[PDB]
C-alpha cells in the first residue's frame, strides 16, 4: 500500500501543478486584455485566440503527464504483485506438502495467495473501468489485452485452489473458510 500512496500523492501534485499553471495563464490573460484595451478588434480577436491555444496546450500537457504517470504506476505495481504472488504461492504449496499437514497453516498461506490474485484482478479491473468511464473508445482499444490478463489470473487461481484436493482431509477441514474467502 506504499505504492498506492505514492501514486495518489503524485496524482494530486500533478493536479495542483496543473491548476497552478492554469491560474497564471488566466491571470496573464487579464493583463493582456487590459493591455490591449486600446488595440484594434483584429488584434483583440487574436489575443483571445492566443490564450485559448495556450489553455488547450496546458490541458494536453496535463493529460500527457497523467498517462505517463498511470503507465509507470501500472508497470511498477505489476512487478510487485507478481513477486508477491510467487512468494505466497511458494509458501502455500510448501504448506500442502508438510508432514503432517497443518490445516490452519495451509489456510493462512492459501489466503495470502488468494488475496494476491484477488488484488491483481481488482486493480487491473479498476484501472480498465476508470478508462472506460472516461474514454469508452480508448477502453475498446485495450479491452482484449485486459480481458486476457483477467482470464490468466482467474485460471491460475482456480488451478492453485484445486491443488487442495491432493490433501482431501485438509480440504474438508477448511472448505467452509475457503468459501468465505471466495465470496
Ligand atoms: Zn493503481
Amino acid at each position: 500500500e506504499n505504492e498506492h500512496a505514492h501514486f495518489q500523492k503524485a496524482k494530486e501534485r500533478l493536479e495542483a501543478k496543473h491548476r497552478e499553471r492554469m491560474s497564471q495563464v488566466m491571470r496573464e490573460w487579464e493583463e493582456a486584455e487590459r493591455q490591449a484595451k486600446n488595440l484594434p478588434k483584429a488584434d483583440k480577436k487574436a489575443v483571445i485566440q492566443h490564450f485559448q491555444e495556450k489553455v488547450e496546450s496546458l490541458e494536453q500537457e496535463a493529460a500527457n503527464e497523467r498517462q505517463q504517470l498511470v503507465e509507470t504506476h501500472m508497470a511498477r505495481v505489476e512487478a510487485m504483485l507478481n513477486d508477491r504472488r510467487r512468494l505466497a504461492l511458494e509458501n502455500y504449496i510448501t504448506a500442502l506438502q508438510a508432514v503432517p499437514p497443518r490445516p490452519r497453516h495451509v489456510f493462512n498461506m492459501l489466503k495470502k495467495y488468494v488475496r494476491a490474485e484477488q488484488k491483481d484482478r481488482q486493480h487491473t479491473l479498476k484501472h480498465f473501468e476508470h478508462v472506460r468511464m472516461v474514454d469508452p473508445k480508448k477502453a475498446a482499444q485495450i479491452r482484449s489485452q485486459v480481458m486476457t490478463h483477467l482470464r490468466v489470473i482467474y485460471e491460475r487461481m482456480n488451478q492453485s485452489l484445486s491443488l487442495l484436493y491432493n490433501v482431501p482431509a485438509v480440504a474438508e477441514e477448511i472448505q467452509d473458510e475457503v468459501d468465505e474467502l471466495l465470496q
